[PDB]
C-alpha cells in the first residue's frame, strides 16, 4: 500500500541518520570529546583534529558501544 | 498489507532501542567513560558507580549529541 511506501522511507532517515556523516558508509560508533558530538565513524573521526559540526578541538575520540549497533 | 506490519514492528524496535537501559523512557544521551557503554539518559547515568553492562569503574560521564535525538 501507500503506508508500506511511507514505512520504507521513514526506516531508510532513521538507517541514515545512524551512518557517519562524513563518509556515508559506516555506522556512527565515536565521539568528539570534550564537545560531545557524536557523528562519525572511527576511521573519519581519527582524522578531524575539529569537530565537524560545531568547530571545537578534538582533544580525543571516545569509541561508544551502542544497543543500536549492526553487523553482518 | 502484512508488508506494512513487518516495516512497523522494524522501526519499533529501532526505537526502543534508543530508549535507556535503566528507565525505559527517556532517549539515551550518555556514555560511561572509559568503557564507552552508552546505554543511559543523564538522570540514570548520574548515579552509577560501575556500568550497568560491563561491571567497569565509572570515571565520568560524557555526554552525546545523536543525530537521532527526537525527544
Ligand atoms: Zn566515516
Ligand atoms: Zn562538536
Ligand atoms: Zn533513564
Ligand atoms: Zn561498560
Amino acid at each position: 500500500s501507500q503506508q508500506t511506501r511511507v514505512l520504507q522511507e521513514k526506516l531508510r532517515k532513521l538507517k541514515e541518520a545512524m551512518l557517519c556523516m562524513v563518509c556515508c558508509e559506516e555506522e556512527i560508533n565515536s565521539t568528539f570529546c570534550p564537545c560531545g558530538h557524536t557523528v562519525c565513524c572511527e576511521s573519519c573521526a581519527a582524522q578531524l583534529q575539529s569537530c565537524p559540526v560545531c568547530r571545537s578541538r578534538v582533544e580525543h575520540v571516545q569509541h561508544v558501544y551502542l544497543p543500536t549497533h549492526t553487523s553482518l
